[PDB]
């Protein structure tokens, strides 16, 4: 897993550019945004590309307990290929974008101001994350 601490947190404008190979037969992956290092923290959003299940997943977590899942329209994302996420933050939610298409709105649930970390997990290999 990888994890990018967020010195100046995320404020409206902060752009998340998250690149990455899903590798064969891959299974699931997540991006998260977290409100503390501690494991089980509060996640502001969790961001879940299901190849598996060809879902993708947007939710919350608050005291160990998840939120009601909202599900993307498709799935973009392919095993075998590249991607590039835009996570953008704006007053009211997360803004979505995969590829050169925006995909999803994630009306905020958590505030803005208790996001401290990235975490990227599960079958994704990683090229980089990148705060904007
Ligand atoms: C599929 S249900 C649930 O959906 C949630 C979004 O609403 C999350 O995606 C949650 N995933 C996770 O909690 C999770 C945590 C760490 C890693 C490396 C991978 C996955 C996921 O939990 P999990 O995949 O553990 O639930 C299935 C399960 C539960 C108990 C025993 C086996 C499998």
């Amino acid at each position: 897993p990888h994890k990018s601490s967020l010195p100046e947190g995320i404020r409206p404008g902060t752009v998340l550019r998250i690149r990455g190979l899903v590798p064969p037969n891959a299974s699931r992956f997540h991006v998260n945004l977290l409100c503390g290092e501690e494991q089980g923290s509060d996640a502001a959003l969790h961001f879940n590309p299901r190849l598996d299940t060809s879902e993708v997943v947007f939710n919350s977590k608050e005291q160990g307990s998840w939120g009601r899942e909202e599900r993307g329209p498709g799935v973009p994302f392919q095993r075998g290929q590249p991607f590039e996420v835009l996570i953008i933050a704006s007053d009211d939610g997360f803004k979505a974008v995969v590829g050169d298409a925006q995909y999803h709105h994630f009306r905020h649930r958590l505030p803005l101001a208790r996001v401290r970390l990235v975490e990227v997990g599960g079958d994704v290999q990683l090229d980089s994350v990148r705060i904007f």
